RNA sequence: GCCGGCCACACCUACGGGGCCUGGUUAGUACCUGGGAAACCUGGGAAUACCAGGUGCCGGC
């Protein structure tokens, strides 16, 4: 088990994740940071935190050998199968 | 509708679904950090698979 003591608070959790994530209402700071160099952004779950990432991670264009294209967002990934990928 | 914000719940589809997100389980496990003679303990912590639903909101002409 796992158990927080910022005031004595008792609470026990099964997993360490439950727990952290619980600091959230004691003091303030959301408990998930991020990672990649200068990106100041936290959150409050892990799971809400593993999905950010797909930022930094990519957006490669699979519609063909010949293009290597790799966007930066998925709006943009999409504009790109927009126009050079038609019929 | 166009644009922009977010960066797929937004996308594709033979229209049956696929993909993606979300919540449980797999699993506090496999596995690394490190302490230990060791039983264990400390801090991280999957994959894979399976059940349960959801599928674009905001701002400007
Ligand atoms: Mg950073
Ligand atoms: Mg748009
Ligand atoms: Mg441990
Ligand atoms: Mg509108
Ligand atoms: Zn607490
Ligand atoms: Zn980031
Ligand atoms: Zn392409």
């Amino acid at each position: 088990m796992y158990v927080c003591h910022f005031e004595n608070c008792g609470k026990a959790f099964k997993k360490h994740n439950q727990l952290k994530v619980h600091q959230f209402s004691h003091t303030q700071q959301l408990p998930y940071e991020c990672p990649h160099e200068g990106c100041d952004k936290r959150f409050s779950l892990p799971s809400r935190l593993k999905r950010h990432e797909k930022v930094h991670a990519g957006y490669p264009c699979k519609k063909d050998d010949s293009c290597s294209f790799v966007g930066k967002t998925w709006t943009l990934y999409l504009k790109h199968v927009a126009e050079c990928h038609q019929d």
